[PDB]
């Protein structure tokens, strides 16, 4: 099973809380947050497969708005990192991130395969999708693993 546009999935990576990882979810609702509403579509314009190095939209499907890089540093500590929140605006680079395998088993412009690790990289800010810690989502220079689950 392929990952493939218009698919609602959970987006999850793991983390080391009481020296114990689990899997959390990217959620929202206005800045994005980490639990475990939860409920994504990766899409590609505003159910095709999805390769390697394609941008792609986030869009949140309880609010309908899209997941983006802003200007802003001011949920973290680290300042080079950004603000990550839900836009209803879709024009411009912001809101578009290109989907990269973590594997050296994995190729740019091969297939997206579920419970494949992905590494996400903002279009606009050239930063990743990242796990900050509470628990936060941001767009730094750190990578963070995502992984992907039919929901």
């Amino acid at each position: 099973q392929f990952l493939r546009t218009d698919d609602e999935v959970v987006l999850q990576c793991t983390a080391t809380i009481h020296k114990e990882q689990q899997k959390l979810c990217l959620a929202a609702e206005r800045l994005c947050f980490l639990e475990s509403v939860e409920k994504w579509k990766f899409m590609m314009k505003t159910h095709r497969t999805l390769l390697y190095g394609h941008a792609i939209l986030l869009r949140h499907s309880y609010s309908g708005m899209y997941l983006c890089c802003l200007s802003t540093s001011r949920s973290s500590t680290d300042k080079l990192a950004f603000d990550v929140g839900l836009q209803e605006d879709t024009t411009g680079e912001a809101c578009w991130w290109t989907i990269h395998p973590a594997s050296k088993q994995r190729s740019e412009g091969e297939k997206v395969r579920v419970g494949d690790d992905l590494i996400l990289v903002s279009v606009s800010s050239e930063r990743y999708l990242h796990l900050s810690y509470s628990w936060h989502v941001d767009a730094a220079f750190q990578q963070t693993l995502w992984s992907v689950a039919p929901i």
